[PDB]
């Protein structure tokens, strides 16, 4: 027989309450919900994500996480909260501390071996002392990711890698927002953006790709410059005007080196839209032949969410540890959340 | 304790001579060459494929085959022809009484089960006891097999794949142009190519498909209509000029239903070029969410050949018998063609 897959989704913001409603479309269970925002603690994981139906699923505060996982007895929790290793390291330590599997959409997560490597060696040892498998996964899986690799075994000479992610920071939530300096004065972007020069998510999937590709890296290169628009622009996530010339978000461009030769080239885009700009995803690689591959307005949140619940089978099937997608086969599409009973 | 891929090319038409170049770049070294072309005949493979020094492998008519196979001691011949099982059966028979993995470019050959599976039993069974395998790849692998399926992976309900590939038909030689009906008057085209209605390669890709995807294919429609010009085009590959309402090559739509529900429908085109015509590759995923990706101007040939040649490593270590791509990872990017001792 069929059971569902039962997860616990820790942060029920704007990307949980998706998947949320989605895992239920596909069979799985929600039987746990964790956030810290005060306006979701106790209320209902349903009813913030928008259902017609209660789930009797209450959100939890994450100082009472442990009791969750005691309680409901999941096969996977999916982490959407923050960017950056140290600010995941503790919920998936938790989720490591039960033997549940999870996997998170934090961007640095997607391949933090360099970038946070001792928080990612900790936490592999304890994936692997409970059985159970941590990862990092989101829209850099296909998009900055297999959708690059796969076009690779397709060619005969790579020169070079040059991409293109442009997303709509105001799909996000607020941390996404202040990592990529929205709101900020010029002045004040260069100080605490520029300057601190803290790695784009197409830092860590540059050197996923290079993994995937068994290139080794020998330079990285980030420079952060402020986007701009000639009109205010509003910040719903931050809930404030951004009047001309202030930071309307963040053009991260990464060069990415190797020992081989080749490189990779990205430029990450995150920031308010002016009237008629929209999401984009593109990019070649350059030697012989040289591809353009070009995503259409790619709708980047459900990409985001549909890979993750794409995963969890594998993610269930997967070896113990932290095991990043480069060591994974492609996401395939999955019809229903449903494992072996 | 590595050494160089041994390879025969069997067919040093246009494709062949761009892998007896590519081959050796990525370091396999060329051991035999078949042609039956009178032009090609006796002449040095190297010589033909366009290099500036002679490589001393003469091309051999394949009356010759088997002696060129047991001089060889080849790992994998590439076989460059024919479109159709019945005109490769004679090539794969003899690479695999050999023991030698055989990989084609032959369009059906990518996913013969249905449309010739009385000759891929028998190769299997061939493959298996020659302790080899046998495959199809080209084109079709990635930009109408892996790309699809890489972006399936980010996808949460896909309803339908909808593709357009059109390629040039005189990249390629006459085998590929006569499959087209090339220079037919609409009455022979009718007759010979609309009325056989043959598996168009979208047939066989969007088999491929189900298959990677985990559906059961529950009927197949295609429809063959004749491409024309309002000027008189050249054919390179047969050597012929095609008036204006001649046939310049066909296009296919092909349907593929499913048991599950999930339809892919591909439109087809290999044609002569008009002025200012470029070789187009879209598929749209529909569905939640919806997903279009375009190729700009794929360069096709290299994209065919290059697919190829990343594919060796793989089917040296695939398990013996007929063993379609849809059972492999993707292709991956191979910078040296190199095996053990
Ligand atoms: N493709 C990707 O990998 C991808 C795409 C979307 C978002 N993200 C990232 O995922 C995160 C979530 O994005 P979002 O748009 O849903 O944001 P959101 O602000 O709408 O977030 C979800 C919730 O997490 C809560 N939270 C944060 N830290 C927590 C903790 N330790 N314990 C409990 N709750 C906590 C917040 O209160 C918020 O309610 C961000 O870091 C964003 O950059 C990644
Ligand atoms: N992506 C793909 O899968 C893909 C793309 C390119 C070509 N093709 C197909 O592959 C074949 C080769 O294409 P090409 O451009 O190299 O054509 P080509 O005409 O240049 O082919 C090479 C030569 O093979 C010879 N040949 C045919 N049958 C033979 C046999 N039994 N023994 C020895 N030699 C034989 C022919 O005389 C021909 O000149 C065509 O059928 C084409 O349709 C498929």
């Amino acid at each position: 027989s069929k059971r569902p897959i039962r997860i616990i989704q820790w942060g029920c913001g704007l990307m949980g309450q998706t998947l949320i409603r989605t895992l239920r479309e596909k069979g799985a269970e929600l039987v746990g919900a964790i956030d810290h925002n005060a306006a979701r603690r106790d209320r209902d994981a349903g009813e913030v994500a928008g259902l017609g139906q209660s789930l009797g699923v209450r959100i939890h505060p994450p100082d009472q996480a442990d009791a969750v996982f005691r309680e409901a007895r999941a096969d996977v929790c999916i982490l959407c909260t923050r960017s950056i290793m140290s600010e995941l390291a503790g919920a998936l330590r938790v989720a490591a501390r039960h033997g549940v599997n999870a996997i998170t959409i934090g961007e640095e997560a997607f391949y933090p071996w360099t970038t946070s490597q001792a928080l990612t060696e900790e936490l592999d040892q304890l994936a692997r002392a409970n059985d159970c498998t941590l990862t990092g996964s989101g829209f850099q899986d296909v998009f900055a990711g297999n959708l690059i690799t796969v076009l690779a075994g397709a060619t005969h000479r790579i020169d070079r890698i040059v991409g293109l992610t442009q997303y709509n920071a105001d799909d996000y939530g607020s941390a996404l927002a202040q990592k990529h300096g929205v709101g900020l004065d010029p002045e004040t972007f260069a100080a605490r953006i520029g300057a601190s020069n803290s790695p784009s998510y197409v830092w860590n999937s540059n050197e996923w790709l290079c993994a995937q590709l068994g290139w080794r890296v020998r330079d990285i290169r980030q420079q952060l410059l402020p986007t701009t628009h000639t009109g205010t622009l509003r910040s719903a996530s931050l809930g404030r005007e951004v009047p001309a010339g202030h930071a309307t978000g963040m053009k991260a461009v990464v060069v990415t080196e190797t020992h081989e030769g080749p490189v990779i080239e990205t430029h990450c885009v995150g920031k308010l839209y002016a009237p008629g700009e929209v999401d984009l995803n593109e990019w070649t690689l350059r030697g012989e032949p040289d591809t353009t591959v070009t995503i259409r307005q790619p709708a980047t949140p459900a990409l985001t969410c549909a890979t993750v619940l794409n995963r969890l089978p594998q993610l269930l099937a997967a070896p113990p540890g932290f095991v990043t997608t480069d060591r994974f086969t492609p996401a395939t599409y999955v019809s229903r959340l449903e494992t072996e009973a």
